[PDB]
């Protein structure tokens, strides 16, 4: 019940993916954006707030991060920021993992898909929703344990 996120760009063929990991229970959200713009990364942290509870954002030190634009829209949304990798070594390991898991099932649906917006929906369901521990939780179930433990 930390609600904190980590964001990250990262590059899959060529295309430049936004990822945010929520650090405790490992659920990625991600989009992909044209530019590594804080334009870009303001319309992605709104998508994000929109659906999803964010207490805490943290980053690496980029512009595209750090800009006026992001630290403003923080402020107004109520939200703990912070940059500097790792925030510590237990939520970059998560979000490490998050990344290939990511790339995996984004590689996996590739051949089925035109658009990588189109796979990195299809992979995001597969690793939130689809994966998880035998007879146990997928990241979703964890967070949404989480979530209902504050929106009872």
């Amino acid at each position: 019940g930390s609600h904190l996120w980590q964001m990250d760009n990262t590059h899959w063929n060529k295309t430049i993916i936004w990822v945010a990991v929520e650090t405790n229970s490992g659920l990625v959200e991600a989009q992909v954006i044209p530019e590594e713009t804080a334009l870009q990364v303001a319309l992605c942290i709104l998508q994000l707030i929109q659906r999803y509870t964010v207490l805490h954002l943290h980053s690496d030190n980029g512009p595209c991060f750090t800009a006026h634009r992001i630290e403003n829209l923080c402020k107004y949304l109520g939200i703990t920021k912070t940059t500097g990798i790792p925030y510590n070594p237990q939520s970059q390991g998560v979000v490490e993992r998050a990344h290939r898991d990511l790339k995996d099932r984004l590689a996996a649906y590739q051949g089925d898909c035109e658009t990588v917006e189109a796979a990195l929906s299809l992979a995001l369901v597969s690793l939130n929703k689809k994966r998880g521990g035998i007879g146990g939780h997928t990241p979703y179930e964890i967070y949404l344990e989480s979530e209902h433990t504050k929106y009872q």
